[PDB]
């Protein structure tokens, strides 16, 4: 019973979380997952400020109200070569990665590693935070409050 959560640098408190190395998070699960990091789904304004500080990914993820990819450098295989906060318009499917926003993080680029999952609750799952540099933090718990996400 294990879940891997790959996380990034934070930019103005905004970071990306990928579950189990594939697009696998529902919108309800995303809100619960950010809550386990004492975080919330970013607003569009918070994501645009993060982009301006250097944030970009090549993966779709939830924010409040939309599914997006922040892009700085045009790349043909990331958001169809667009720059800015690219918004997903048409998709058949419901599961993506997520973005989270931690208001207590540093104001600009914070590329230190994540070493805690502070607000997870008691549960049976081994949850492992995987940083881009490979460093890991694991703890037994749960963060999903909706049965359909388990
Ligand atoms: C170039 C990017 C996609 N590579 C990347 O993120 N990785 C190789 C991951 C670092 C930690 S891991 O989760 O074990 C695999």
């Amino acid at each position: 019973n294990q879940i891997d959560l790959n996380v990034t640098c934070r930019y103005a408190g905004v970071f990306h979380v990928e579950k189990n190395g594939r697009y696998s998070i529902s919108r309800t699960e995303a809100a619960d997952l950010c809550q386990a990091f004492n975080s919330t789904l970013p607003t569009m304004d918070q994501m645009k400020l993060a982009l301006s500080k250097g944030f970009e990914t090549c993966r779709y993820g939830f924010i409040e109200g939309n599914v997006v990819i922040p892009r700085i450098h045009p790349n043909a295989i990331c958001a169809a070569n667009h720059t800015g906060v690219y918004i997903l318009v048409t998709s058949n499917t419901s599961h993506y990665d997520t973005y989270c926003f931690n208001a207590s993080a540093p104001p600009e680029e914070d590329c230190t590693s994540v070493t805690d999952l502070p607000n997870s609750f008691d549960g049976p799952v081994t949850i492992t935070i995987v940083n881009r540099d490979g460093t890991r933090y694991s703890k037994k718990g749960e963060y999903r409050t909706h049965q359909e996400d388990i």
